[PDB]
């Protein structure tokens, strides 16, 4: 069968730097709690709020190992009033046996409150 | 197999009260048509045009039953001079037997004039 | 097993022949290099930059053979400065036995640089 798994994070300020250590962070964070394998990940989707704008957050995606041929692209949140500002998303499509009630999905920073 | 399974909708204002209203009903109705099983499906998809700010349309996934464990993520849609306004997506993506050609994609309100 | 496909294009300007004409030359070349059937496809997600509102991409779908049945949606690629403009993107989810290493993700026009 296969799954989704969500992850979610925030980022004090729009540089580069932050971004990537931040998406960085969740992506191994997600991969630790749900053992992946990157050929089991069908495809990736990552997001951001509009109030990000310095750098694609797949680009992050580079310093893995072994995660050069999972296709990834990058779309931009709705933008809600109220919402959690400054956030990048996660959508992890894989292959597993893991009951739906037991994938580890991974809210960090600012976004547990999502949680 | 997995197969995606498309609805949409629109409201008439941007009000929390209308857009959960009107994507519960959308959901219920997409439930309804398909037999569909919240273990059943892989993950969920929501987009709403750049009009709509009141509220997160996953927010009605709540009200369901059995779907607390369902990833789901809120897109923006492309924005096209011309095209339909207010309006609410959903691609969801399920495990079926169900040939391509008979899947039943639902479209309500004034999204009827996409089917 | 289920894979994505990746595929990405540019167009010059901001009209519907154009963005139509590319987004189905898009498409024709990942169904040639991929040997791709519609009944295996998933579903599809059509991505275009903030600078494009002539026309859906997805509008282009109609003119290939056998595809009405397959699930498309467009959403809105993040907004990043210094980011390839005028440009759409395929997240083109099937059903396959191809290894994730010999995918062939297609990338066009001044989105080679993306390659």
């Amino acid at each position: 069968m296969i799954r989704g798994i969500r992850g979610a994070t925030t980022v004090e300020r729009d540089t580069e730097e932050e971004i990537l250590q931040k998406t960085k962070q969740l992506l191994e964070k997600i991969i630790e709690e749900n053992h992946t394998k990157p050929e089991d990940v069908v495809q990736m989707l990552l997001s951001a709020t509009p109030d990000l704008h310095a750098v694609f957050p797949a680009k992050a995606v580079r310093e893995l190992s072994g995660w050069q041929y999972v296709p990834v692209t990058c779309m931009q949140e709705m933008d809600v009033t109220g919402g959690l500002k400054k956030s990048i998303k996660v959508m992890m499509t894989v292959q597993t046996d893991v009951p739906q009630d037991q994938i580890r999905h991974v809210y960090l920073e600012k976004a547990v409150v999502l949680r």
